[PDB]
Parts: C-alpha cells; sequence; structure tokens
C-alpha cells in the first residue's frame, strides 16, 4: 500500500504553518529537500516521542507542481479560484510549498521549521509563518469548541485519501489554507444566544442546534453539504487560533483536508456566495479572508523516491 | 505582604509585554492595576492544576511618578546605558512590563488579551514576545539555561525586598533585554569552543572546573562576590523566540534581583570586562535591541490603588 | 458495518441507565437513537483525547417490538430468569440500556443528562449505577477483575454478529445485573478460602492450578467450551458501585456476546448447578436485584 | 499544633458524611477520633504521590458536650436557622462531619468505608454525597466555583484559630449545607440574565464591573468588609452531586472560616437581604435541604485522645 | 489469521531480557511453561493496564528448538555465526530460551520475570540477566539518540514478521542478541565532532550527515544495506542502556528482530569483517560484544496450542 | 539558617545507594569533590526540573570523619554497633561514604552517580551498588506496604535533624543502611494471616492489627518505642526493593534517619536481642542482614564550606 503523510493526525495544540515561493532557479535544492523532509521530521521528533506528537505534512501548489516534475499531474491540482461573492471575497495569494507543522508544544515544531528553512535558504521566499495555539479546552479565538465533526477512522481515509480514481497519486491528498482575522469587538457585542444562531451549536455544551432552530445562514447549515449518493461530503479541519495582542490580530488559521478539491471548494462557493435561503455564512460577518492557496500533499513514499 | 510570583517554577511558555503609559492614561493603568490578580485568577483557576499561569507586573522609574504619591522604592531609575569599547547595552523606552508564564502560550495570550483589552486608548505597545523553551531546557544557543538559579530560602534573599526599604518590602527589580543571535556564527564553533563561551559542558551542563574556565567565559564573569565574601545571585527566566522566515533567533532575557545594584554590576562586567577579560565573549553572538528596569511591587500595594 | 464501541478500552467511570418506554414515547426514542452518536460526539470532544467517552445504546425484546417493524435480531428474548435450588436470577425491567463510560465520572454524568433531558416525559427510570474503578482494576471483593478478557481479534470474533445473522451484522448481546455483597460474611473467610471461591490468587492474580481450583469455583463454572474444543468467550466490564451509608457493596455486571446463548450457558452453570458443582460459590457472598437483556445494534442501525 | 488539611490541593472527588452519635455510642466513637489519621495514611499511602486522599473531621455544639469534658471552642454552637420573607436557611440534625476529599472517588469510598466500619452500632448515617469535579471546575449552573478562594498565608489567616482562642489553634469551623436547583427555570434565563444572578462571565469567569453589577447578585452579597475594611473571606470546597434519573442536580456547599461570624454574616444577608437587596438570587434557583456548623480540631488534639 | 507475540511493542522505558540453558531433563517443565506465558503477562499486566504496557517476547534457539518439538523447523533457524574479523570478533554464547520483558516501570517486568523463573527452577540454568533503563531523551550510553530509523506501520510488519515464505510459521520472527560494553573513557576523548563521524548523525540534533561527509566506516552507513530490488533491508533494534557505575560497566543490550536472520547476519558482516571501503564499523573502536544468540520468536498461537 | 541536605525528599520511585572505602591517600580528591556534590546533583538535576526529584545525600562514617577533617566530632559519631543475638546477628561491614541518590525515574540517578564515582576514580574502592525500584503500590519484597507510619512535616524535621544538642552540627542526620536478602520460599509458606501476625498490619488494606491481637514479636510492636517523657521515638525509614531473579536475590534496601543513632540502634537492639515478652522480631526469621553501616549526613553548607 502506499504510505500516506500524517494527515489524519489527531488535534495538537501547536503549529507552524509555513508557506513559501520558489524563486527562479530554487528547483533543484527544493526537490533535495523534498527527498529528505521525512528524516528531518524523524531527527526533530524521535527524541521527544512520546509526548512530543510532531508531524509535517508537506504540499505542492499547482504551478510549482510543473516547475519540479515531470509526467503525470494530479488529477484535481489547480490554483486556488477568488469568490467574488455580493459582500464577501475569498481572495487567491502566492504559494508553493506548504509546511503543516503540528505538535504538542511550539519548540518542537520551530526546531523542524528552523532545520527545513536552512535547507531552503537562498532557493525560496516566505509568504507566510503563522504560530498557532489551541485553548486548553479545545475552544477556538471565537469561543466554540472547534473540530467535533471531523471524521475519524475508516470514514477519515475514504474522505481525505486519494484512492483508485487517480491510482498514481493514491494516498495524497488536498489541502486549501486561508487565514482570517476576526472583528473580535464586533463578535463580544454579540450575545452567547446570537453567536450560537452564527455557528449552529451551543457555546458552552457544544451540542448542534435543533434542525427546527439552526438558521440557514449558520456556518454549520452552510458546511452541510450532501454528495450524489445522499451520504455527508466530509473534510478534515485542523483550525488553529493565532494572534498579536499589540497589534490586536486575532486570527483563525484555516486548514482543509479532502479527498478532491471538489468537496472544500462547493463548501467554500456555499460560504461565499450563500444558496436560494442563505445570503452569505453568518462566521463571515466576523472573519475576513486575508490568504488562500490549494496544495496537493502527496504520499510520504512518492517525496522518498524523488 | 505578599510578593508577586516572582519565584514561580519553570515554564515552558512566555508573553513579555512592554507598553508605554499615553498623555492622560493614569487613571485607566490604575484601574487595571487592581484589578490585574483579579484577572490572573479568571483566565488561570479554570485551567488548574496543569496552566500554571502567573502575571507579574512591573511599573519604571518616570511613570512610577505619574501613577502614585508619596515614597519611591529606593533603587528604582531608568535603565543605564552602556556603551562598551565593541558592544553596547541600549536602553528603550517603557513604563509598564507584564511578564506572563504558563505552561502553554494559549493561557498567556489569553490573559494578555483580557490586560491589553482593559488598556486600549491608554498605552502604547513597546515590544510583544511569545517565549517558548525547548522540551529538554535548552535556549535558543542549545545549553541548557536557569541550573544557577537560587531556590528556597536563598531565592527570598537574592530577590525580594526586606527591612532595606520597608515600606516596598515583597517587592523586587526587573531587567528586561531582548536579544538577538548570530546562529550562523555560533553554529560554526566546535560544540568544545562553545562550551569555552558559556563555561559548562553543553550535553551534560557540569561546569567547566576553574583551571579550564575562561576568565570571558559568560559563567566567569556573571560570578560576582560581595564585599562580603557572599555570591551576588539573580533570578534569570531566559526565554526563546524567534520567526523562521525572518532569520530572528531571540533570547528575552529577564533577571529579578532585590536591588538593581546586583544585575547592573553583571551587566558591567559583561559590556565593560575586567583586568583580565575585554568583555563577554557570549556577546560576540548577541546583540541586545532593548533594555528596561522596573520595579514589581508586593501583590497587597496593587490591590490596595 | 460500524459497531458501537462494546470493545472500549478500560474506563474508571461508567453510568448504566436502564428505562422503560412508556405508552406514546415511542417517537420520542427513535429521534434520540438517531442523534446519540452525535450526543457522545458533542460531550466527548472537548476532553480529547484522554476522555475516552463512548456510549453504547441497548434494545430489549419487548421494545424492539413497539419500535421497528420488519426483521428481529435472531437471538433477542426477555431475560430468562433462573430458580436455581438456592441462588435466583431475577428478570427485572427494561426496554433501553445507555452504557456510558469515560476516564472521568463527569463526561459521563454530562452524556446521561442530554440523554434524559431528550426522553424526559418519554421514559421512565428504571436503574441508575454511578460505577468507580476501585486502584489495582479490583472489584469489591478485592480480587482484580477483567483478566481473561479477550483482546484483539479474538474480542471482534466473540462479541460482534457476523455472517450468522446478516442484517444485524456488527451487534452485539449485553446482559445486566446488579449484585449485591456480604462483605460481613466474605471478610470473615481466610484469603485461602476467597482464592478457592474465585479461582485465582488474591495479590498476584495467578490462576489456581487445575488440581487445586474446586469444581465450584467461579473461574471453572465460566469456563465453557464449544463443539471445537475452543474456549466460549465474553467481554465482561464489571464495575464497583455503593453507598457506605445504606451498607450497600456492589459489583455491576455486564456481558457482551455475539449470541446470548453463551453468556445465558454460564449463568445456568452458575445458579442451577452441574454434576460436579452444587451452584457458583462467588452467590454465597452475592445477590443479583436485577437482570436484562439487550440488543446493541451497529452505529448506522441506529443512524439510519 | 498541626491542623487538619482543611488546606487541601486541588482535588477532583469527595465523599460528605454526615451521621449523628447514637445513645451509649460516645466510647466507640472517641476510639475510632484516636485513629481517623491512621486510617487515612492506611488507606492514602499505598496511592502516593498522585492520590492526595484527606479526610477533615469535625464535630458538632450538642456532640462536643456529649464527648469531651473540658473546654469548649468560643465560636461552637448549633447552626442559626434564618427564616428570611421567601427563602429559609434549614438546621438539621449532624454530630459528625466527615470531608474526604482525593484524585480519585476509589481512595474515598475506601477510607469512608473504614470509618463506618469502626462507628457501626454507634451512629445513625443522617447524609451520603458522592461529589465530582464538573469539567474546567463548573458547578451544575455551568459557572466555575472557587476562583476567589484564597491562596497561602491569607487562606491561613482566613480559616484557622490562632491566639483568639489559643486551647483551639489551628482547628477551623465548616459550615455545610446540601443545595438542590431548579435547572429547567436555571436554563429558560438568557446567559446575561444568568451573569447577572451570579455577578460573573458565564464563559470566562471575568468579574462584572461595579457600574452593572446587581446588587442581589451571588457575588455582591457574599462580598463583606469587617471593620477596618478588609474583606471577609471564607474557604468555599463547593462540589456538584447528582443522579439523572431523579432530576437531581446539586451543589454540595461546604465553608471554611476562623470563626463562624463570618459565614453566619454572608448566610444573613443571603436569605434576610440588605437595603439594597431582598436575597441573592442564586436562591431563586437553589434550595438548601440541610444546614450544619462544626468544630474540626487541630489534628494532635485527635491524636490525644482515650 | 495467526497472531504474532508483541514484538512491535509501543516504546517502553525498562526492560528485563534473561536468557537461560535448558538443563538435561528439563524439556516437559519447559513446554508447560510455554503454554502458559500468554496467560502468566496478563496475571502481572492486567492490574496496571492501560500505562502498564508490560508484555514477554519468547525465543527459542536451534539446539533447544530440536529438544523441544518434533516435525518443522523454521526455515531461517540455527546457531548464531561467530565472526572472526582482522581485529574485532563476534561472539556465540549459549542459550536456549530468551525472554524479552518490557514496561513502563521495572516492577511490572521484575514481577513477570519472578512467576516465569519460578515456575522454571530446576529446569533451566540463566545464563544472562539484564535490567536496562531508558536514558534520558532516547539516548544510548555513548550520548547519542538509538532508534531514529527504526520503521514502524506496515513498513515494520513487512520488516519482521514470516509471511508466505515460511507460512506454518507465519507471524514469527527472528532476535539476534548481543550484549555490548562500552570503553567509556576511550569515547570521551574523542570531539564530539570525531564521535559524530563514528555514528554517522549529529550529536545533539540527530540529523543525519549527508552522503558527501558520512565517513564509509560510520555505524550508519555500514548497517545501510540494499537488497536484490534496490530497497532498503531493514530490521527493528530495540538497544537498551544498562550499567553498574561501580564495576565500570556501561552497556547497550542490542536486540534486533527480522523476518529472516539473513538481514541482521549481512549487517553483522558489514561490522565485523568490514567492506573494500572500511575495515570495520568505528563503533566496534568503543564497544566489545561479551555475549551472541539467535532466537526464533513464533506466533503467539504456536505457544499456546503446546 | 544552616540549610540541611534532601534528607526529607517527596517519595520516589528509583534510587541507587553506593557504599565506597576511601583508599590511602585519597582525602584530598574526597575532599574536592565533597564540595562540588550540590553543583553536580543541580547539573544532573535542572535538565528533568520539575518532575525529575533528583537529591543525593551525601554521609560520611565514623572512621573517615577523622581522616578527613580536625576539631570536634559529630556527638553521636561511632562506628556500627555488631549486634550477635541469640539466634540472628546484625553484621557490620565496612563503608567511609554513603551516597543515597533518588529521582522519579533511575536515569537520572545513575547519570549523577556516573558523575561522582569519574571524579572519585583511583580514590575509592566501591563496597556496595544496588539499584532500587518501587513495587507496585508501596510494597517491598514480602508484599506488605512499607513507608506508611513514617512521620512528614514539622515532626519528620523533629525527629531526623540535629539541633541544640550539638549546636555546630545542627542541621545534620544520622543514616544506618542495612542490605537485608529475603527467604521469599520460606515467606511463602506462610498463609496471608500469619504473614500479618508477623509485620503487625493487614497485607491488602495496610489497615494496623488492634492492639488486642498484635503480637509482642510483630515488627510493628518491637519497632514501636516510647522515650522516658511518654513521646515515641520515630525514625525516617526510606526502604527500597532491589533483587535479581537469576540468583533468586530478593531484597530490601533499608536506610534510617534519626538526630541521633541512640533511636535506630534501640529500635535494632528490640529486633535482634528481643525484650521480656519477645525473643526477636519474626521479621528477621524471613530477612538477613548481609551489610551494616552508619554515616553521618552533615547540613549542606558544611560540605560547601569545604
Ligand atoms: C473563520 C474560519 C472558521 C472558523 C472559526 C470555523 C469554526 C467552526 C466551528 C466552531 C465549527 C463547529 C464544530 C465543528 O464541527 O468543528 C465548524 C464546523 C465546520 N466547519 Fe468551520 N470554521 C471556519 C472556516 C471554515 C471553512 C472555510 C470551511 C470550509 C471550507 C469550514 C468547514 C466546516 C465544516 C465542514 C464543519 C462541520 C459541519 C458539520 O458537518 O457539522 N469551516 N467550524
Ligand atoms: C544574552 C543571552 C543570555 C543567554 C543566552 C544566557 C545563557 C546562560 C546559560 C546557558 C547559563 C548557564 C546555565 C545557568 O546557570 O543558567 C547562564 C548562566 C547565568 N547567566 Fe546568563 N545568559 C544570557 C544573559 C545574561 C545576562 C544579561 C545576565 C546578567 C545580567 C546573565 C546572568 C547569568 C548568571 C548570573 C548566570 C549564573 C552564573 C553562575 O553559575 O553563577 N545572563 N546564562
Ligand atoms: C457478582 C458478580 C461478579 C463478580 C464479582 C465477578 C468477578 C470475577 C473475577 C474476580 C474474575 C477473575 C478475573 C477475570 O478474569 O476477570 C472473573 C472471571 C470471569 N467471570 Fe466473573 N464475576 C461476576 C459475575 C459474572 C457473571 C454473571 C458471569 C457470566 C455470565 C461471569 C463470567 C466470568 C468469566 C467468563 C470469567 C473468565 C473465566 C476464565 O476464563 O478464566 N462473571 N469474574
Ligand atoms: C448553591 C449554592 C452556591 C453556589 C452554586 C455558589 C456558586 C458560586 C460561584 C459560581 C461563585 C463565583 C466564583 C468564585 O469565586 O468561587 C461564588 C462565589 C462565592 N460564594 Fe458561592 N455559591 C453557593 C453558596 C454559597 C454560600 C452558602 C456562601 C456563603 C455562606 C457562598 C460564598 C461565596 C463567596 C464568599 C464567594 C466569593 C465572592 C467574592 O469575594 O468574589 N456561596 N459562589
Ligand atoms: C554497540 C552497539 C550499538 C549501538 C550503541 C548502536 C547505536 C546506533 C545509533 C546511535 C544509530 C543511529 C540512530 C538510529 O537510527 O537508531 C543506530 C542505527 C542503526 N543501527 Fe545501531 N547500534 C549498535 C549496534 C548495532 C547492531 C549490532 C546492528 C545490526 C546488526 C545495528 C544496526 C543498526 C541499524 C540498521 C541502524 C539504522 C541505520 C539507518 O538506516 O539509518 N546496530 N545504531
Amino acid at each position: 500500500e502506499p504510505e500516506p503523510q500524517m494527515v489524519l493526525s489527531p488535534l495538537t495544540s501547536a503549529a507552524i504553518f509555513l508557506v513559501v515561493t520558489i524563486d527562479s532557479g530554487g528547483e533543484d535544492t527544493v526537490r533535495d529537500l523534498l527527498s529528505d523532509v521525512a528524516s528531518l521530521e524523524r531527527a526533530v521528533g524521535f527524541r521527544a516521542q512520546p509526548d512530543g506528537r510532531l508531524s509535517c505534512v508537506t504540499g505542492i501548489g499547482s504551478e510549482a507542481w510543473d516547475r519540479l516534475f515531470s509526467g503525470a499531474r494530479p488529477a484535481g491540482l489547480h490554483p486556488f479560484r477568488e469568490l467574488d461573492g455580493p459582500v464577501h471575497r475569498a481572495v487567491a495569494t502566492p504559494g508553493d510549498l506548504l509546511f503543516h507543522i503540528r505538535a504538542s508544544r511550539l519548540d518542537l515544531c520551530f526546531a523542524l521549521a528552523t532545520e527545513i528553512m536552512g535547507r531552503l535558504r537562498g532557493a525560496v521566499t516566505p509568504q507566510d509563518e503563522v504560530h498557532g495555539f489551541k485553548y486548553f479546552d479545545e475552544r477556538d479565538m471565537l469561543g466554540f469548541v472547534d473540530g467535533t465533526e471531523n471524521p475519524t477512522g475508516a470514514a477519515a481515509r475514504r474522505a481525505v485519501l486519494v484512492g483508485a480514481e487517480d491510482p498514481a497519486f493514491a494516498g495524497g491528498s488536498y489541502a486549501v489554507v486561508q487565514k482570517y482575522l476576526h472583528d473580535i469587538d464586533a463578535w463580544e457585542g454579540l450575545s452567547v444566544e446570537a453567536q450560537e444562531r452564527v455557528i449552529g451549536r451551543r457555546k458552552m455544551t457544544d451540542v448542534e442546534l435543533s434542525d427546527d432552530v439552526k438558521p440557514a445562514d449558520s456556518h454549520v447549515a452552510l458546511t452541510s453539504v450532501t454528495g450524489p449518493d445522499g451520504s455527508d461530503l466530509e473534510i478534515l479541519a485542523d483550525n488553529m487560533p493565532f494572534g498579536s495582542v499589540g497589534r490586536e490580530e486575532f486570527g483563525t488559521y484555516f486548514i482543509g483536508y479532502a479527498r478532491t478539491p471538489e468537496v472544500t471548494e462547493t463548501m467554500l462557493e456555499r460560504m461565499f456566495l450563500g444558496t436560494a435561503s442563505a445570503p452569505h455564512d453568518r462566521i463571515l460577518d466576523f472573519s475576513t479572508a486575508v490568504t488562500g492557496s490549494l496544495f496537493f500533499t502527496p504520499a510520504a513514499d512518492f517525496l522518498e523516491d524523488l
């Protein structure tokens, strides 16, 4: 069987998101690093087992793929599509490589980020660097429990990993990233009941609102999609809070994994463009996307054999 | 008098916040100071016993005169710039220090958010650092950091104001300096050459014997004896910080002492040197870009405003 | 087919809830059954991954006919009362079982609260027990409890319905009995006499050799071999409970098996005895005050 | 003098046992009191260092007179019933309190078993509650509970008898009340209306500012200043308990203080009200079904008995 | 279908290695014990689950196999082959039975070793007993991280467990044991850079030296072997530090598991006999093997069906 | 004002006991190490803070004291007194220096023992080295809970630390060490009830037997001593299990700390020589002492000022 990267890691309490572009002539340096990134993950992580829980997921963008590799492309790989809604906009920003680094502690993430960027100095330009921290009770920046309905076990594998539909790339996945900044002052002006109507779940107990009370423009209602087969379309989301109190920056870094980008893209269309029953996702009245990129995260064996 | 949590254990995460008080900000600051222990309990209590959240609040010399009438702490003055032959210890603005520590960065951030929320419109941020200790108690240079800090009774005697300034008993003095490292130059040294810079073995943290420890090693220069033959001691809670994209690899220094004269004597030896040492060799790999001195009063002084 | 969490890791806290469905409560019950996996995730997620919260939902024989049309699980029937020469296994009412386990009682209680909140006006509570682990995985008799439970593939084979009843594959059968102990009489036995009752060493939990193990020891009577010479196995997740003021020192027994015939053969040996054993000596110190049988369907059955 | 473990580290489980001493049970009770520290060590030592087992033993006013022939603690009297215009604080029988705490209920239960085993035939049980920590130190109303308890030196000064009653130095006074909550009525309030009852924010546990905090909020009525302008403080170790089938959702209140006058002044404000407040709004959702006062002597007083 | 023993154990911090010979006439006692060893593992281990992580792996030597069992032998079972190199020697020492006992705590290991040796008294003679302990961040006595490049998951199963090539013994494995004593005085006279050239990795950070700088006689270069298909040949090594400061004994207990002994034997030949480019493994200039034995560790159900 | 060594350490799960003799001419090397032992303890221990709990207590024997130091001697310092009972003997064996090393993990103990013995090579000869481990719920090799009745807090300080009776040595303590080997075959031939009569406590529950059933020759009855003024004479005992399954060696390493050796020596006299009511301690019918040494453990500041 093809070995996937650690896409299906549990939630961790810390993360570093690194997005870079590949400079002209940086291709060979990048390929050498990609062939070593699993050995660097083991080097930093092994000595901190079993509590460290260090992993790195490496993704490659559409344009970068054509510069790095000859032969077949993954079927679903394309640049992130800008969404220009009546009120809210999902921007497309540059990114050739994603490093999604997770651990129980920020220092382990930083040590791996240092070894990776050390090997890439002179070959890449940093576009985004976010140090994420989950709150102690699994809450996000908005004060809600975050990750509850993520798939687990066999359902997660089926939702997230490329299989027989694209056999040369089996065990890969597609990652969409968006960095969101929140209007915390406007959010904290809402009553708890009004915040629950925005999300679609109870704030303290994390119980879903019943179908009779859940607004059609609630985050949970708009991101609930059924496929051709009547089954739920599922993604794995590993949202991380980040920020700077001095700059009044209060963010959620969104990363969503899926077997095809079509699922994530359908959810984004419903959020930003709306439906017959909803102008847009009410979460967007308190959240502005300032980045947007799509990456293919190949099977671990594809990176090793390069 | 109850001291603030100056004598906290080691924590793996910290936020350092330094702000200046804007024109007319005094009343807003006084209200927050009277509430900061209650905000620390509000954020921290629900995460006990693993959170280990604490906040130490410090006030600078100029800010003291704007906020309070009556007696000043005897040792409170602005940070003294040291302009050495090679290396310089700079002075930068700061009226208020918040030294926030916990087992996890999210608890530090949640307390920092409530504090800055109450101070919006009254202060200007000067510095914000999110610190993380390495899982083996190492700093950015790869050395174990904090080994010779005093503990128990020796720590109380070294750090807390007593009968020499009785109105301020239970207070302390904090010196902060943000350092940026030349990691490329440091990593070009052999481990043996790095051990000669610090004065300790890198892997095992055993002190070099007096016959091998260079006179210009960090441990040799920061070892000071008082007139009475006693070691002069401070409590240092150094925290790594950085940004890989910006190639920023730092150590945030904070040193607590019963009088600033001890910390200032250590800085003079590091920056100006001795008869036997031009300067602290750690400064050939470390540049100070901030410098501020604060008085951290007893907790009941802040509560009684 | 996805089973419920019948094969849960060891947990230190449990709530057992047994209710009857009132006349006209059927639709309220069906709506809750379709939601119970969502409620388990809602309560459990905020304590992940150390919470280990799970709920196993079971349905009784009589309740099954009131709730559903079409096929019944092949083994589902009311608990059979056993009237032995000395000891009796009583049958008591129960339409729904909630077997709630976690590493802490708060998670169990919060899930029990949401479930009973949805069922208010539709059900009558029959039994509620709050169980706790007692130091060294010990029970109220001071013996290690759970040692010989099957694990891995052997556990799946022993506990889950397969191809013998294909519409119900991934289901299981749960037998529950609440036991109260005579701790005064038990503590009057020497340790060596207690070891002869159970069939294992008290401190070290080593099985007694075949030459010394009495025929009427608990371990000898509950050891049954099937047609092929293989041991017939169940998964037992016994939990201590009690009230010191009322002198109630209990074991809540729950036994999971792929067919109730295995568990029922063990109960017959214990209560009725054999040619070699009058009855299980554990029953001279333990009185059953409840007895019910439930089918715990595959998770996908409850969702649709 | 060595105090009992009144100032215990944080624990997640408790058993509260209240018994009366039967006629002729005095000798059996005295023998047990002289042994209760040895029983605590016997059950607890084998589970060190994580068990954190302690037992605090309290004696009521009437029981004190039956057991001991010398001086009484200055503040010991039967619990004073408070008959308010709306709410009543009942006085119920209790001679002995066992306040048993640990990191796990098994240790509490095993110690309760050994104590009651020694007292069979000499006492009648009045009350038995098994308490548990609920999430992030919340009580059954969904609020964080314990936040403003004193710590360290301030706790010692607030809770332990000193030079004002020198024969009893190291002792304390415990008031117990078992409360049952009307959860249906409580859950009909908005979160903002709940916060006005308590005096703190529900999710974040931030105290309401003095300009918004109602005069009849729990935090406003239990905030008392003494003759010198200093705050009068108690140590409260509230524990949730209940039974979902019987719809019993409770708070077991125990308050420790150096003199019962502090706790009694707080109860008078709650139940009888002030010029500005009819009564504590928490009592519109909470009914006291027990009320007892106990003196918890220094450990060496119990050890030195016949 | 065949259940392997716990060859692929999670990470554990304590171990006992017991090697015994079977005395003349001890065969029947040994067969009875082998049929009971999984029941003894459950008896000691269950009460400490789930954090105890107690397991025992039982191995049988080539000569003992012929004394105990009639019928088929595992295809790869033979006595350990002595290697007489120009400088360094890998000695063969007697051993009929291996007990590889691991747990999170030494007490569980010791209690299981006690029950096993209790059943075997008068049937076996102990040859070697070592109590191993985890040393800081997974370091060995040379101060290097040890275990980094072990296979995990499916790759570990494929490398370690017998499959269809020897179908009667599927789910078995081969264990090679060597007890090594280190010359710590000579090792600590090397600079860290000279130590890194011996191992082939950075000491503090555990990053592999690049192919241009890694010496051909480094430990990592000599133990890196490719098979006929260009794939790396892998083993599972679970090295444990041990020692006695008073006797200046600073040791590594090596145990290597593989699906066939030919892989481990090829690594030993390269270390002891060298290649065209390396006289021998430089680690052997600081490490002396004082035992050497090979065992077959059968599937669990082979032992149970005695 | 004098700082004691960590005689009153929290509970630890691992220990190394090192006893050495000082070779002719080794005095100066020993004095240098004594002045550095607190610095070595911090160097090894800091990197594992705060859960490591590493401490070293250094003791000096009577003969060694006279070789190392001039002037006043601790008032109670003498060689261990051999006890020649009618049946049982307490042997005196050589030992000049004791290192009593404790931590939550063996690796910290071992690393500190290595640094100490490294500094002492050529100046000392090892006499005894034992690696101790916690055995289940604080049990010893006889299956009984061990340490239950040790004093704690202020009572422990008063029992263990030299004060005004020997003011030049205030803050010191006296340690008696005896290595015991158990006859486990003889012990396992007793019923549990017969074992309980040997110890004087219940085996599973660790409840003391009542005064009406506790035999006069039980361990608990013989080690219970009152002084002329009615107060209990107390020691701090920190017994550690050790052993080797292959050698059938099952031991208890006894170390007892007291403010004067007269207390410990009175307990040993009652055990070995007996009383009017008891021939000897019945624990000695299953336990043989194979070492016996007495050391003075000075105040930390005494060692630092060399
Ligand atoms: C500001 C950014 C976001 C925040 C703070 C956020 C937060 C949340 C929260 C609190 C929940 C409820 C608990 C849970 O199931 O995890 C949720 C559910 C979910 N979110 Fe988001 N979200 C964000 C952006 C997105 C985006 C961009 C997507 C899709 C492209 C997305 C997809 C989902 C999905 C699919 C669910 C699960 C719905 C269900 O089946 O119940 N989220 N989110
Ligand atoms: C610039 C970055 C700095 C770094 C990375 C650093 C790092 C270290 C390290 C690794 C040690 C040895 C372990 C220990 O005892 O903690 C140490 C010791 C010490 N440092 Fe620093 N340090 C820095 C700045 C300073 C400053 C600014 C002062 C005083 C003003 C200072 C005072 C000391 C003292 C007093 C010791 C203990 C010396 C002794 O053994 O007595 N350090 N430092
Ligand atoms: C008062 C109620 C009960 C108590 C206190 C109790 C206690 C125990 C104990 C201490 C063991 C030995 C350790 C272990 O393997 O778990 C055991 C084993 C066992 N019990 Fe029970 N038990 C009770 C009721 C039952 C019931 C009602 C059944 C079956 C219907 C049952 C079936 C078994 C089985 C099958 C074993 C494993 C036998 C073997 O293969 O070794 N038990 N029980
Ligand atoms: C149903 C019964 C009760 C409940 C649910 C309850 C709950 C709470 C809560 C949520 C708080 C705020 C957080 C904190 O500081 O602990 C609080 C504070 C407090 N409660 Fe209660 N309480 C109850 C009864 C009592 C009683 C009977 C007394 C005293 C006789 C009392 C005295 C206090 C005090 C002194 C405070 C702290 C006020 C301050 O200084 O901020 N409580 N309680
Ligand atoms: C003195 C005894 C030994 C010591 C101290 C030792 C230490 C190490 C160290 C530090 C590494 C690097 C980290 C790692 O991947 O584990 C390593 C790797 C390895 N060792 Fe050893 N080892 C010893 C004996 C052996 C023996 C006898 C064999 C084989 C028969 C062996 C096979 C290996 C293998 C296959 C690797 C992984 C190489 C790679 O692909 O990266 N070692 N060992």
